[PDB]
Formats: C-alpha cells, structure tokens, sequence
C-alpha cells in the first residue's frame, strides 16, 4: 500500500539506530577552535535577546494550551520543556469537539477543536517513513510529510532555538474523531476505496481530489498535531518574503542567489529590514535548521507582532517538506550562511559540541523523538544525513572567517556600518 499503517501500530524496528560509519574531521574541528577559544561567549548570549519577556508580563491559566500562549517570549517561542511536554500529550490525548476544513495553505489539513474549545492544526500521514521524495519533483510539487513537522519541532528544540512551534504524533479513529465529528462539508468528502478503506478527500488547492485522497488501514490514520497559534485579533503576525526565495517555476530555475555568490553583501545586507538587527541572524539559523533537514519550500517568515518596540524573530513554521531525500543534500540552502558569514554565537556554540561528539546531535534527536507517541518519526537513514549535513555547516563556518574576519561572524547584534 502507497498508505501505510502508522509505524507505531507495525512490527518495533528493533536494529542499531547509530550502527553506521561517521567520523569527523579533526582538521576543521580545531581550526574552529582557535579563532574562537578566547572569544567572550557568555557577554555575547546576554546580547542575543534584547528584552526576555513573556505575553503574560506584557499584558498588564486552566489548560496547558493558555499556559503555553501566556509564556510566549519576545526571543522565543518557548522556554520550559516540561510544559510543553505538558501540552504535547494534551494535544495527543484531549477528545475532539469539531473538525473543520483548514483556511490557509495549499495541502491538505484540519483544524482540531477540541471538548475544551481549544485547537490544533492536523496534517494527515501519507506515505510510509522509508519513503523517498520523487528526484524529478521541484520543492513545490513534494508531498507533505506530518513525520518532518514532528522532527523539526524536536530538533528545533534540540538546537536550543525553541521557535518552532509544539508539534505531536497522533493516530486518529477516522470514524468516530475525524468523520463523524466534521463539518458537513467535509463529512460528504469521505469515501471508500475499492480496498474498502476510509478515505477523505477534503477540499483544498493542493490535490485534495479522490486520486490523492487520504486512506486509513481501513480506519485509522496517524497525523501531526501542532497547537493553533494565539488569536491574530490579540497576536497580530506579519508574513515576510524571503530574500532567499527560491524562483517556484521550471522555466527559470535559479534565482539570483543561486547564481550570485555576493547576493548577501549587496541585496540583504543593504536592506532596511536586514541591515540592523536580529533579522539575518535569523535567516541564518533558520537556513541552517532547513538545510539540515533539507527543507526547500522558506518562501516566507512568519512572526509575531506583538511585543512592541522589541525586534521581532521568525516563527520556525512550515516543516511538511522536510525530511524527504535520505541520500542527498542541498549545499543551495546552506548558500545564505556562506554569502552572509554572520551567526549568532550561541548557534555556533550550540552547533560545537554536537560536532565535537559525532552523533551526539542526532543521538539527542532520537531520544527526543522517542517520546512521541507515534515514534518512530524519523527512519533512520536520515541520521547519517544529519551528521553529514552538520559537517558541511561547519567546514562553511570556516570559510566565512578568513575571507570575512572572525570578530565579524560572530555577533549577538547585526549593524551595517553604511546603514
Ligand atoms: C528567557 O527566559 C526564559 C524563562 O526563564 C528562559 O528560560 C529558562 O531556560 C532554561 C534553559 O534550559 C530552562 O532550564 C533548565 O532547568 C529546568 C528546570 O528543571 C530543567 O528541567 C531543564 O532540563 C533545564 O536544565 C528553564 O526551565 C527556563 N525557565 C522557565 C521555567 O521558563 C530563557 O532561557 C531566557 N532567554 C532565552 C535564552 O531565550
Ligand atoms: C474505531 O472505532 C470502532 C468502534 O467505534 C472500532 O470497533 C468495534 O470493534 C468491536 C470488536 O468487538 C466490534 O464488535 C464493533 O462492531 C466495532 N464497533 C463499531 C460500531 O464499529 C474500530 O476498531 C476503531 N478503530 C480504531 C483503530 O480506532
Ligand atoms: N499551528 C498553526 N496555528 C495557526 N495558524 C497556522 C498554523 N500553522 C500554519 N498556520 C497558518 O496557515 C498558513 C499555511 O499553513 P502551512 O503550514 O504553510 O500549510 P501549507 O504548508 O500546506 O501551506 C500559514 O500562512 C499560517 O499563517
Ligand atoms: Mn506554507
Ligand atoms: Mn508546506
Ligand atoms: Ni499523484
């Protein structure tokens, strides 16, 4: 079957998850250590974050959903695992109230209302966790993976960026929590296959058809579960185009940063936006979150606007189109690291010791991801991956300091001295 059972209800995948080969490079590690060694780290983390303050603090708690929403911070999403690790297993667990058809994207996805009133987005599993993206497919024709939206969250995490947003796996009756509990005319999208399992169809502009239709094995369908974002009337968001926007035509395949090595010095670095601030030293670390899990589709930020006077940072959202190529890597998305040669310090210092110890970043990936409740998300084979990708970031890392000097990489703060 193209649609699998979810893996939890499958035989345990009991192998090795680490018996593979992967041995970094001594070379690259202590070259990166001198240049760095008597550098003043902990004066440069207390400069990341202008203002560290929550929602609730700004503002002047009965569900794990409005604890989660009241310590909001101005530099992060979130902070404190355990809560969220609270509301995981709320979002895993709670009754649903209503599912509705999802307004917003182009695939397929619910909103989850829950007995309490509270939501969740849902983005139905399609294919298995072996599976492959298709070579001959652009970043816009990919499937959605639920499985990436998982893993990045914990991995997001698992960096100390904590800007993505609570993520967790969750197998669904489709009878009774999905059918019966939908909207009309979502009711009337469902259907049997010839195989007699249950399938819907939905509506939206992404191959929601019977083709493409999303089927149970017959009745149960594993799905990622990611806490709605606080109401925009009380949370207003801005929605900014990247600069590193890929073309999204087949036509003219590569985009001026694809091509032009000095793109970062003369198109971003001069722009108002990206000129002073936290901004690039975003994009930085989000271009190094997507090219570790091989995310193409950053065609734009999302980003609260609610503290004011305080910059703001990008919400690591959008993660269905990770995860999709085990055996491949795109140097492309790491280019913004390479042509803008700045990154927050507590990045780099965070990217260290995962690199100094191989394995150690997707070692403290996995065990991570085990405590989800639809583990395995992640086949294994994408490990390596990781380790590999991780490498590159850091012999890139090196190439930034010689060509543009190694005070000037490492800053809590951008400022362009002709802005
Ligand atoms: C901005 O303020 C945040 C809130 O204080 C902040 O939070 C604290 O961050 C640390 C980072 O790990 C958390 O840490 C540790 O201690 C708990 C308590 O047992 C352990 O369970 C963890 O494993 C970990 O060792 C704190 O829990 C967290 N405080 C809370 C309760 O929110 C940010 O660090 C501040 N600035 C930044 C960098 O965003
Ligand atoms: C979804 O729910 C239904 C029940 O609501 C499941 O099954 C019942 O299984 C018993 C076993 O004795 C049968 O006698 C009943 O006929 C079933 N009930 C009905 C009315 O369907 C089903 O297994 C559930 N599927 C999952 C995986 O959640
Ligand atoms: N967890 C969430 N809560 C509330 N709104 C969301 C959430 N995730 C995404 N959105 C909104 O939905 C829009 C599209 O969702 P997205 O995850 O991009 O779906 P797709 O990848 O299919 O386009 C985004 O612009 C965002 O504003
Ligand atoms: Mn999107
Ligand atoms: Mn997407
Ligand atoms: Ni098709």
């Amino acid at each position: 079957p193209h649609q699998p059972i979810p893996p939890s209800l499958g035989e345990k995948d009991l192998s090795d998850p680490f018996n593979f080969l992967f041995s970094s490079n001594k070379i690259t590690l202590r070259k990166l250590y001198d240049l760095t060694k008597n550098v003043d780290f902990d004066q440069l983390r207390q400069n990341e974050c202008k203002k560290n303050i929550t929602l609730s603090k700004f503002w002047e708690e009965d569900d794990n959903w409005e604890r989660f929403y009241s310590n909001i911070g101005s530099c992060s999403v979130y902070s404190d695992d355990q809560m969220i690790d609270n509301l995981l297993h709320d979002l895993n667990t709670s009754p649903i109230k209503h599912v509705h058809i999802m307004d917003g994207g182009t695939q397929v996805k619910f909103v989850f209302t829950f007995k309490n009133d509270k939501q969740a987005v849902f983005k139905p599993m399609r294919f298995g966790r072996d599976y492959e993206s298709d070579p001959n497919h652009f970043y816009f024709s990919d499937f959605e993976r639920h499985h990436a939206e998982i893993a990045t969250f914990h991995l997001d995490r698992v960096l100390g960026f904590r800007r993505a947003i609570p993520t967790v796996g969750r197998v669904l009756n489709m009878t009774t929590e999905l059918f019966e509990k939908a909207e009309k005319k979502l009711k009337k999208t469902f259907f049997f296959s010839p195989a007699k399992n249950f399938c819907f169809v939905s509506r939206c502009d992404y191959y929601c058809d019977t083709t493409h239709a999303i089927c149970g094995l017959p009745d149960m369908k594993e799905g990622s579960v990611q806490v709605f974002l606080p109401d925009e009337s009380a949370v207003p968001r801005k929605h900014n185009r990247s600069p590193y926007r890929r073309t999204y035509s087949k036509k003219n395949q590569v985009a001026e940063w694809q091509s032009s090595m000095n793109y970062c010095t003369d198109k971003v670095k001069t722009k108002r936006q990206y000129a002073h601030g936290r901004r690039l030293l975003d994009l930085v670390d989000i271009h190094i979150l997507d090219y570790l899990i091989g995310n193409q589709d950053r065609h734009h930020f999302e980003s609260f606007n609610v503290f004011n006077d305080l910059p703001s940072y990008a919400i690591h959202l959008d993660h269905g189109r990770a995860f999709g190529r085990s055996d491949f890597d795109d140097d492309d998305i790491i280019l913004p690291l390479r042509q803008c040669c700045i990154l927050r310090p507590s990045t780099f210092q965070t990217l260290m010791n995962f690199y100094s110890t191989p394995k150690s970043l997707t070692k403290a990936l996995h065990e991570s991801l085990s405590k989800d409740p639809a583990h395995p998300i992640l086949a294994y084979k994408h490990y390596p991956a990781m380790e590999r990708r991780l490498a590159k970031i850091m012999s890139h890392i090196l190439e930034c300091f010689e060509s543009r000097g190694v005070a000037e990489v490492l800053v809590a703060e951008y400022n362009n001295p002709d802005v």
